[PDB]
């Protein structure tokens, strides 16, 4: 037991014009296999969300060890920390290094990152100095870039919808840090909190002009794309003379306020930070967020836009694929552990393959999800009906090697004593009849005998069908009439021997189709009950969501905006359908 977790480290870098992940980085993601927490902490350089980082990774002096070990390292960075609360749970951090460098060229990269950070999180700090006015809300067009770079869904049945109208279904809370905060939280002489802060400055300003839609399109942004809303306040980490020294400084000499407020910070992100989820209550781990990361940001430099719904399909068909094999294996494991070589009859074999597949299909059910147009269930089916065949092949060949062996061993002496002579006497065919017969009997006898036996037997004696037709005619001791007698008994036999063959092969054809039908309906069986929870789960995320549409739409219609509260309305039927 020891799975150590690394320092910080490079995850997504921007060089030339190019994002680039890092190889190892994905090398220690796909090693979590515990649920994680992401927590990205965004904010533009210099307002010091690498200090934010570092106390809620544990660190005692954030304000040592910057996280920029090197220069020129823009992009997002990665920590991996055993979550302090959540057992069995590993918390993973994520920063922005150089947002707001002007480097070569327009610099999209920039967004791209905001961009990035959200999709991949399930708790998006962004982080700012100051208090928030105009400027604030202008470094904040990463937000109003939005429904530009990231499509919640691709677009059949969907140019009557909006895809923003979708985010609010899997972005992460949403929480402002204001740090260097130096302002009394006074309304009319009363005290307010650090959220009744953030709800008073996102409220809108009446108009149309293109002074007032800007003013409002970050703010109905934040409310409208986001789950929930807290704001944090931060009072300066020390007086003025220290601020160029606070590396220096132990915690006894930081303002008690930052203090407070820190612990304050930390607390509540630790307590009520979430598992990352996917659309269906898919815990998410390193291996998921692994294809996640490499999906959306593959994405941005092949010149498209990332997408969550292409993203989580490619990652249910790795999931799916591997349930698939889980399965087929346990299959194997079962049918090896008990069956016998030479089958006694062909329903014992096709009953423990029943049995078998009943189990592997709940091995798939139990490790599948959103496996569309049911290809990974029928790609299990082709394989545990090519199983099926197999040991089939292997039973037949099993039995008639049993029977071919046998009949040295009974019929043997009898060749022999054809060429001895036994037979060519006066009563010879008497002679051959009824050992022939006695022999046949014996055969009979031996069990476990497996499937194609009468068919084996049968072949050899159209093998000698003509000797004892010879030795009827050339016999001296039967009269005419009893040669005559015998050639219509011996039409008379062959009858009912083809007979019963035919009556075999139509029984092991029905068996065939009994099976057929039952594996249908063992799929059929576990599938629907499969698709009773899925629904039952959308059902609840999708009511969550219509709760939090209309509490945002009664606080724009209270607000006096109806016509925002309109287009939201459009927005709420749209999840009826």
């Amino acid at each position: 037991p020891e799975i150590n977790l690394p320092g910080p480290m490079s995850l997504i870098d921007n060089t030339k014009g190019q994002l680039v992940v890092n190889p190892e980085a994905l090398k220690i993601l796909s090693a979590i296999t515990q649920p994680v927490v992401v927590v990205a902490i965004v904010g533009l350089y210099r307002t010091g969300a690498s200090y934010l980082m570092n106390k809620l990774a544990g660190k005692k002096n954030g304000f040592s060890l910057g996280s920029t070990v090197k220069s020129h390292t823009k992009g997002i960075w990665m920590w991996c920390v055993p979550h302090p609360k959540k057992p069995e749970h590993t918390l993973v951090l994520l920063d922005t290094e150089g947002l707001g460098d002007i480097e070569k060229g327009d610099n999209e990269n920039d967004s791209w990152i905001f961009a990035l950070a959200i999709l991949l999180s399930s708790t998006f700090v962004y982080n700012s100095m100051g208090t928030i006015n105009q400027q604030a809300m202008d470094q904040l067009h990463y937000v109003t870039e939005l429904t530009d770079r990231i499509k919640a869904n691709s677009s059949p049945g969907n140019n009557s919808v909006d895809d923003s109208a979708d985010f609010v279904s899997f972005f992460p809370a949403f929480v402002w840090t204001l740090r260097d905060f130096t302002l009394e939280l006074e309304v009319d002489g009363e005290p307010i909190t650090a959220d009744d802060y953030l709800e008073l400055s996102l409220k809108l300003r009446k108009g149309t002009d293109k002074k007032s839609k800007s003013f409002n399109d970050p703010r109905l942004c934040i409310r409208k794309f986001f789950p929930k809303r807290k704001c944090f306040v931060f009072d300066w980490p020390a007086p003025k003379k220290y601020l160029a020294h606070l590396e220096q400084l132990k915690e006894e000499e930081l303002n008690p306020d930052f203090i407070e407020q820190v612990a304050e910070f930390c607390s509540y992100i630790l307590s009520h930070s979430n598992v990352k989820t996917l659309s269906g209550g898919i815990p998410v781990n390193g291996p998921r967020l692994e294809s996640l990361v490499l999906t959306y940001v593959n994405a941005i430099s092949s010149g498209d836009l990332p997408c969550r719904e292409n993203a989580v399909l490619a990652l249910a068909q790795i999931e799916n694929s591997a349930a698939v094999e889980k399965a087929i294996a346990h299959y194997e494991q079962q049918m090896g552990q008990k069956v016998q070589l030479p089958t006694e009859t062909l329903q014992e074999l096709l009953d423990l393959h029943r049995d078998s597949e009943r189990e592997a299909i709940e091995v798939f059910m139990k490790n599948s999800f959103k496996d569309v147009d049911q290809m990974f269930q029928r790609k299990l089916g082709a394989q545990l009906e090519a199983r099926r065949d197999d040991f089939c092949k292997q039973n037949s060949k099993a039995s008639s090697d049993c029977c071919m062996a046998l009949l040295q061993d009974i019929f043997g002496p009898l060749e022999e004593d054809v060429k001895q002579g036994t037979f060519s006497k006066p009563g010879g065919y008497r002679l051959f009849t009824q050992k022939l017969q006695e022999l046949k009997n014996k055969y009979y006898q031996v069990p476990r005998k497996g499937i194609q036996a009468k068919e084996v037997l049968k072949k050899y004696l159209e093998s000698k069908e003509d000797v004892a037709d010879a030795l009827l005619q050339t016999d001296q001791s039967l009269s005419e009439k009893e040669k005559a007698i015998e050639v219509e008994r011996i039409k008379a036999e062959s009858a009912e021997a083809a007979k019963k063959m035919l009556e075999e092969i139509q029984k092991k054809n029905e068996e065939m189709m009994e099976q057929k039908e039952k594996s249908y309906q063992e799929h059929v069986k576990q599938l629907t009950e499969k698709m009773e929870r899925d629904r039952a789960q959308l059902m609840a995320e999708q009511e969550k969501t219509l709760a939090l549409k209309l509490q945002e739409q009664e606080r724009l219609l209270k607000e006096g905006f109806e016509n925002e509260s309109k287009r939201l309305q459009k927005d709420i039927w749209d999840i009826q359908m």
